[PDB]
């Protein structure tokens, strides 16, 4: 009943968590540079399809994910968004083309054909500037400026007020900025405050790893990103 943690996800299986009304989170782990994460990412029911938002981290994830998404809800993904170019977010795209999803990303997300990770198939075009959003099926990407990431995605759930953050989101218990390898400290805090303006509605928050909760998140992140930076 309780979000899976960490420890209670072996590499390889994922566990889907129902959020809202047609609104399920996927939960996987992997390890990487030596030590396991968990990772979230979004299921949005689409009609009598699905839209997925973020891979499970790696091939064999995202085979289990499909798998478990058969055996939970037992409707076809049809399309998937990559939210920015980590390995997390596209890693298993390769996966999803083979079992028939179209697999998008904006043109930004450019980074995963440079970093050798996979690639989605469609480029999402109008999200090129800070503020900028698009409608996508059942949802709504938006893009806050680089956080996490230059090219990280936002995603809203108007149905169910649910803020999907990804990477750029921290959850409460975090207490550094996670992977900053790519991330823009400086303009971090300026994005979330972009997203804070554009959803002060959203009633649940889905950070990239860790706890969903409510909107404290956001400011939570800013505060941590802050933190980091100076320290
Ligand atoms: N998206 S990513 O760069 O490949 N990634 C992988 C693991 C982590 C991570 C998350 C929390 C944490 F406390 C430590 C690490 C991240 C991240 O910060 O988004
Ligand atoms: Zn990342
Ligand atoms: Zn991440």
């Amino acid at each position: 009943g309780e979000y899976p943690t960490v420890n209670e996800i072996p590499v390889g299986e994922v566990r889907l968590y129902q959020i809202a009304d047609g609104v399920w989170s996927h939960i996987a782990t992997q390890s990487f540079d030596g030590a396991v994460y968990p990772s979230n990412g979004l299921i949005v029911r689409d009609g009598d399809e699905l839209l997925l938002i973020d891979t499970a981290w790696g091939a064999k994830n995202t085979a289990a994910l499909l798998a478990e998404i058969e055996k939970q809800i037992g409707l076809p993904v049809t399309r998937a968004v990559s939210t920015h170019f980590h390995d997390d977010r596209v890693g298993g795209v390769d996966v999803l083309r083979a079992a028939g999803v179209a697999t998008y990303a904006s043109p930004s997300t450019r980074l995963a054909e440079a970093e050798g990770n996979e690639i989605p198939t469609h480029s999402l075009e109008g999200l090129s500037s800070s503020g900028d959003a698009v409608r996508f099926g059942p949802v709504e990407l938006f893009y806050p400026g680089a956080a996490h990431s230059t090219d990280n995605l936002v995603v809203y759930v108007p149905s169910a007020n649910v803020l999907y953050g990804g990477c750029a989101v921290h959850e409460l218990s975090s207490t550094s900025a996670g992977n900053v390898a790519d991330a823009d400290l400086a303009e971090w805090p300026t994005s979330v405050e972009r997203i804070q303006k554009h959803y002060p509605e959203a009633e649940v928050v889905i950070p990239g790893h860790g706890l969903p909760g409510g909107l404290d998140l956001l400011q939570h992140t800013a505060n941590v990103v802050k933190a980091h930076k100076n320290r």
